[PDB]
This record gives C-alpha cells, sequence and structure tokens, in this order.
C-alpha cells in the first residue's frame, strides 16, 4: 500500500475534507435559523474521547468557513449543542454522553461522527451528520489509536495483523 | 488589512503557520532521532495543555507523522518516556513550568517544549522553548487555540483582538 502496516487505505485525507465541507454546509443550513454568532450564540461542540481532537480542530475551522461559528468543549441551557465524536461503534458512549447533554437541556442536540461504523451497534443509535461510513474493519488514523499509536495518521487506514502480532510478544 | 472584522490585523495565517511547523518538525526529527522512535514501543508523547493547544497539536503530530516521528497523545487540559509538552502560546511562562515540573516527577527520558506563539516579553519567570513556531509581541490575540472567552478558537489564522470586542463584552 501507500503506508508500511496498512493493507488498504479506507478514506484520504482529502476525502474527509471535502465531506466535512459538504456536512458543514448542511449544519449551515440547518443552522440558519439559530443566529449563530460568536460569544452570544454560538455552536457548543463537545469534544468526546481522545481521538476526536484531529477531527474537532479540522471541524471548527470547517464550520468557520460557512459561518458557522462555535465554542469548543472537552469531555474525555438556551444553547444548540452538538457533540462530535472520532468514531461511532457500539453507540454506547454518545447515548450516554447525548442522554446527559438534556440534564441541562439544551436549545437542540445532535451528534457528529467522523466515522460512523452502523454495523456495531448494540443499541439503536443514529447521528444526525455523518462524514463517512466504514465496514466492520479496524481502521486507525485521523486521532484513530491502537493502543494510544498511529493516531498521527492523515488517512483511515486498516492495521496489518502482524502490527497487531509483532507488538504482541513484546508486552508480558 | 483584517480579513475579519472582530481584528485589527492579521499576525500570521494558516499557510505561515504551516510552513514554520514543518521547519520544526524536521528540527525535532534530527533531534529525536538518536532515540530510536518507534509506534507502541518507544512513541514521543506528545503532551496537550490548554484547551487551545489541541488545534497546534492536531496539525503537529500529521507534520511529525510526515517526517517519521510517531507519538502518543495525553491531554492535560511517561516513565522511561520523551516527552514533549505542547502549548498553544507562551505568556508568563508559569503554567508551562508547573506542568513540566509536575512531568519531570515522573522521570521522563526527556522532556522539551515546543510552543506556536511565544510572548517573551510577558515573562513572569525566566523561559525558554526548546522550539518555537512564531513570536508575537505584547498584544492580545486570537485564533489557532487562542480564544476570547471560549471564542474565536476557529479562526484559521492568529490575528490581534480588537478592543471593541472586549470593552463591550467585559462590562
Ligand atoms: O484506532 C481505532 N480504529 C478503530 O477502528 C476502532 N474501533 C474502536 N476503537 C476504539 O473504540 C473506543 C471508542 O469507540 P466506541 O465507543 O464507538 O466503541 C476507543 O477507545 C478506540 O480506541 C477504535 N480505534
Ligand atoms: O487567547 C489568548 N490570547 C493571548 O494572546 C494570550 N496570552 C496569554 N494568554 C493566556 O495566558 C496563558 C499563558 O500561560 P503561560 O504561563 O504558560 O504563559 C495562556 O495559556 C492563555 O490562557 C492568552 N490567551
Ligand atoms: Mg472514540
Ligand atoms: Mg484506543
Ligand atoms: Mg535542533
Ligand atoms: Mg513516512
Amino acid at each position: 500500500c501507500k503506508y508500511d502496516f496498512a493493507t488498504s487505505v479506507l478514506f484520504t485525507e482529502a476525502e474527509l475534507h471535502t465531506r466535512m465541507r459538504g456536512v458543514a454546509q448542511r449544519i449551515a443550513d440547518d443552522y440558519s435559523n439559530c443566529n449563530l454568532k460568536p460569544l452570544e450564540n454560538p455552536l457548543v461542540i463537545v469534544s468526546v474521547l481522545k481521538g476526536s481532537f484531529v477531527f474537532t480542530a479540522d471541524m471548527v475551522r470547517i464550520l468557520g468557513d460557512f459561518g458557522v461559528p462555535t465554542r469548543v468543549e472537552f469531555l474525555r441551557r438556551g444553547k444548540h449543542v452538538l457533540v462530535l465524536e472520532d468514531i461511532l461503534d457500539t453507540a454506547l458512549t454518545l447515548r450516554e454522553v447525548v442522554d446527559s447533554l438534556k440534564k441541562s437541556e439544551p436549545a437542540s442536540i445532535k451528534t457528529l461522527v467522523a466515522i460512523d461504523k452502523p454495523g456495531g451497534r448494540k443499541i439503536p443509535f443514529t447521528a444526525e451528520y455523518v462524514v463517512a461510513d466504514v465496514p466492520n474493519v479496524f481502521v486507525v488514523g485521523y486521532g484513530l489509536d491502537y493502543d494510544q499509536s498511529y493516531r498521527e495518521v492523515r488517512d483511515v487506514v486498516i492495521l496489518k495483523p502482524s502490527v497487531y502480532e509483532t507488538w504482541g510478544k513484546e508486552l508480558e
């Protein structure tokens, strides 16, 4: 492949940004009757997990270029809150987090994930905004990690078992 | 001269910063090639500080990744490890000192500092960053992680903040 520990590059960096610009136009349309201004009424970004900091940094600057001003917060009333996550697999985290952003009842609350793994659900969750779908394969890159590594990968790729095995007999 | 409204001037852009970051990534590559940096085994621990360094952290770990500097991030808003702290702006250098001191009490292999914006004239205590992306005078800024009350972090460029914005807002 293009990398030396992958078998396939699912989504490149040019694809996600292109998709995130598309979703940004969707969020700019859906949030045009909210009167989104800096300070007074800026959209809130809830950045769950530890691997959502790459997607969050890219998204807040794509929404800003689409006139959708934001204010971020990290979790690792009268406000339209937006929860962001690197990947949506089992969907148990968001559900709790989403249901937990309601106890401080916001103006409105939707979810935005960069990578949706709809095939690995345990409870029926659906995000209003998804940048891309991926089959039930393990994909590192764009902040995603295998034991805290390979987050720095600009692309969403698939780690070769060898990499997962070669690291096996170093642990003990 | 400003490409915005909430600002009087544009000190540095997303393009000015990115080019400066590749040059600092190479030096990070030069000075860390003797440590034998490898994923999982011994990656370069990037300790991101504040809520604002998260932008500068997201772009810098993808430039250090281009030059072959694998990393594992930690956010503080390490034993026998090479730790590299990152912070958006360096002012009084107080916040940096304590974080590094606290980090020093875990005995990391090494430990240096990397900032995107340094305000050398804002020093309460003396402090030198091992790596620096840009220098600004003693003016209040926003953008690229630098915020005005949780706002303006989304600005792609580091800009000086207009006075009207926080005389009107600070009452
Ligand atoms: O790099 C990765 N590529 C993947 O495909 C993947 N799938 C799940 N994870 C791990 O899942 C945890 C949170 O995901 P969920 O809450 O959606 O289960 C996080 O702790 C992740 O480490 C992955 N990490
Ligand atoms: O948005 C901002 N624009 C600025 O120009 C600025 N100067 C100082 N600060 C704040 O002061 C802190 C300095 O921390 P140090 O002790 O490490 O210098 C930083 O971490 C910030 O909290 C700023 N925030
Ligand atoms: Mg996650
Ligand atoms: Mg993980
Ligand atoms: Mg050097
Ligand atoms: Mg390479």
